[PDB]
């Protein structure tokens, strides 16, 4: 499913990501853009043989299990593939683990170089939240 802007950032708004531990909604929605395009099918393989799964682009190798990526952990206690569902339940669950474990959304590369500083507040500007 490709996702309309102001779609999904009132998907996320409901499922408790506006201001979760500090970031507000337009950083989530600023990062779903570049990472992704707002497509919750997309998927990329890493040089060290793991792939980034779902609307965040979520790694096999520390969040998800796809049985592909020998060595790699399972935080997330999910299949990878649950993360490319229309429902984005699975990856904001998986992402607000993420966000927590010390280094904030700097863990999405595209954030960090295309987000962080910007005026991230006009990526929800226009929408009904």
């Amino acid at each position: 499913k490709v996702f309309g802007r102001c779609e999904l950032a009132a998907a996320m708004k409901r499922h408790g990501l506006d201001n979760y531990r500090g970031y507000s909604l337009g950083n989530w929605v600023c990062a779903a853009k570049f990472e992704s395009n707002f497509n919750t099918q997309a998927t990329n393989r890493n040089t060290d043989g793991s792939t980034d799964y779902g609307i965040l682009q979520i790694n096999s190798r520390w969040w998800c299990n796809d049985g592909r990526t020998p060595g790699s952990r399972n935080l997330c206690n999910i299949p990878c593939s649950a993360l490319l569902s229309s429902d984005i339940t699975a990856s904001v669950n998986c992402a607000k683990k993420i966000v927590s474990d010390g280094n904030g959304m700097n863990a999405w590369v595209a954030w960090r170089n295309r987000c962080k500083g910007t005026d991230v507040q006009a990526w929800i500007r226009g929408c009904r939240l």
